[PDB]
């Protein structure tokens, strides 16, 4: 079975200085699943004022603190099994 990502989206008000999380969740494919996530294209890590961590066997959370107009953007989530892969973006808004 081909896995896919439920569609996440960023809080819609959201102001500087706010602490911001977001999780890319499997609805359909078995694990185990790679995660991972980017900021346009870049690979993301924690780190800084940014974590990124499995919350569970179909879950990765992406967590950014103490926002900033920098961390305005487009995230997406990439996810990957032996069967297949999918990816989820949504745009995230600052003040």
């Amino acid at each position: 079975d081909f896995p896919v990502i439920s569609p996440f989206t960023f809080p819609t008000n959201v102001r500087l200085g706010e602490q911001v999380r977001v999780f890319c969740t499997v609805r359909r494919g078995n694990p185990p699943f790679s995660f991972a996530w980017f900021k346009e294209g870049e690979k993301l890590i924690t780190g800084q004022h940014i974590e990124v961590e499995n919350t569970d066997k179909y879950t990765s959370k992406l967590g950014i603190l103490n926002v900033s107009t920098l961390d305005i953007g487009n995230y997406t989530c990439e996810i990957t099994n032996q069967d297949g892969k999918d990816s989820a973006t949504s745009r995230l808004i600052v003040e």
